């Protein structure tokens, strides 16, 4: 059955099309691990260049570690993403500002 951070792949890929062509701000191929209590259980990838969030593994410019729990929590933007990282909670690997693109848009989803 469909779980909660189920939804949030699928807003950030909607969120995605809102964008419009006439403007864009920052497009690349990033990576979302989602770890269930500490190991990896799937691996997840955002096609930004078709506007959609598939499961895939691969050697983004950006890699992007967060567990179910969080994936709920920062998807929504229901926590902070810098406390929820600050205290150790959360692994990424990233340019801060690739990563700090996503966060004013973390707010575009439910
Ligand atoms: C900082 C981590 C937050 C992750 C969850 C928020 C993801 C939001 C998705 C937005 C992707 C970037 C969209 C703007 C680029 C563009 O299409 O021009």
């Amino acid at each position: 059955m469909s779980l909660k951070s189920d939804e949030v792949f699928a807003k950030i890929a909607k969120r995605l099309e809102s964008i419009d062509p006439a403007n864009r701000q920052v497009e690349h191929v990033y990576k979302f691990r989602i770890t269930q209590g500490g190991k990896v259980v799937k691996n997840w990838v955002m096609d930004l260049k078709n506007v959609k969030l598939v499961e895939s593994d691969d050697a983004a410019e950006a890699t992007l570690t967060m567990e179910d729990d969080i994936m709920f929590a920062i998807g929504t933007g229901a926590l902070p993403a810098k406390e929820a990282m600050a205290q150790d909670k959360m692994e990424v690997d990233g340019q801060v500002e690739l990563i700090f693109l996503l966060e004013p848009f973390i707010a575009s989803l439910k």
